[PDB]
């Protein structure tokens, strides 16, 4: 079609198609059914949670966890529980199901009896799913990949055809995204672009990637952004960048149109913004997220069920902060049970 992004040609199909590595092939089953299932495991753990905390006549701690509460509370009473009746396990085939689920069963596993503890405060959520490194592997989990490997694949399109390039990322964190983008732009670990600027709200990741992204260590820089906040004022250079990498973070910020305002300060009219999120809220991410307090960043203006918005609505927010919009949208799978996706965007001049 000649589409082009960033100057470089790119089409939704040119990504989607990609198949790669995943434990669903390998388990093996399809997305969509397997989706139905990890989904599936996670509903049955929901609904004894909300059950047990009624008749034990329990209350959350009042806090975010409240609003975590109020998500499966609906999700049961909502009758939507009952139609995730039409796939009935007996406490027999639930477990045996999970053990085939690599990373995704066994947050489940680990989350699912946990939800109570969670909800009255004696488990500390955070601490709980991080142990054995399990929420880093989440992120590296089939669940998304294959978004990330969107990024990564424009991110090589981009470097191979343009050389200079500059490249931000944000709320890299551990580097999931990070070492895609790395593999892909950089397989033998050559200079492929004129900065690499690896940054995140906290500086604790730091240590950790550099020891992950060791293949790649000369060709980064590592500076903590937090981009709810002006990033001239945080010693980055404004609009500068020419690409900016943004996965499974923009949400995290308390309001969507400061943060985006902020990533706009960032990049070089023509700069093109990677933003790789969940398309919308499933019952096995308010089970794994939703436990933890950044998930409910932004309840303030209204993001109340979750921090998450549509592609529609990144669409809008971009258009409103000196963005052109979504120029491209690949999402993980075709069909109703599509949960990710990567959104490209322009920055436009304001001027
Ligand atoms: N306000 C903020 N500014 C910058 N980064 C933030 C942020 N709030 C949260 N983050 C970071 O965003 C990351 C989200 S987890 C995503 C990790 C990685 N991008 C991946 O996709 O695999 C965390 O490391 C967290 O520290």
């Amino acid at each position: 079609s000649k589409q082009t992004v960033g100057g470089v040609h790119v089409t939704p199909e040119m990504l989607e198609s990609v198949q790669i590595p995943l434990e669903a092939d390998k388990v093996g089953m399809t997305p969509a059914e397997k989706s139905k299932l990890v989904n599936a495991a996670t509903a049955v753990y929901i609904d004894m949670a909300v059950e047990e905390m009624r008749s034990r006549g329990l209350a959350p701690k009042a806090d975010y966890r409240v609003h975590w509460w109020k998500v499966m509370q609906d999700f049961v009473d909502s009758g939507e529980g009952q139609r995730v009746q039409e796939t009935s396990l007996t406490n027999q085939e639930l477990e045996r199901v999970i053990a085939k689920l690599g990373i995704e069963g066994e947050v489940i596993a680990r989350m699912g009896p946990e939800i109570v503890n969670i909800l009255t405060g004696k488990t500390h959520a955070l601490a709980h799913i991080m142990r054995d490194d399990l929420l880093f592997r989440v992120y590296l989990s089939d669940e998304g990949r294959r978004a990330n490997r969107y990024m990564a694949e424009y991110a090589r399109l981009l470097t191979s055809q343009r050389r200079d390039i500059r490249i931000l990322e944000i709320g890299a964190g551990t580097g999931g995204t990070t070492s895609e983008v790395l593999n892909l732009c950089s397989p033998n670990g050559e200079s492929f672009c004129a900065e690499y600027m690896y940054t995140d709200l906290s500086p604790g990741f730091f240590n950790a990637a550099k020891t992950t992204l060791k293949k790649w260590e000369s060709h980064l820089a590592f500076q903590v952004l937090n981009i709810e906040d002006d990033p001239a004022g945080q010693g980055f250079k404004e609009h500068t960048y020419d690409l900016i990498i943004a996965a499974n973070v923009i949400h995290a910020t308390a309001r969507l149109t400061n943060t985006l305002s902020n990533v706009h300060k960032l990049l070089k009219p023509g700069g093109v913004f990677g933003l790789v999120e969940l398309t919308r809220l499933t019952p096995f991410y308010n089970l794994t997220f939703g436990s933890l307090s950044g998930w409910w960043a932004g309840v303030d203006e209204g993001r109340t069920e979750s921090p998450l918005q549509s592609p529609q609505q990144w669409n809008s927010l971009l258009k409103q902060t000196g963005f052109s919009g979504v120029d491209l949208a690949a999402y993980d799978l075709p069909g109703p049970e599509r949960h990710s996706c990567l959104l490209l965007s322009t920055a436009l001049s304001n001027s």
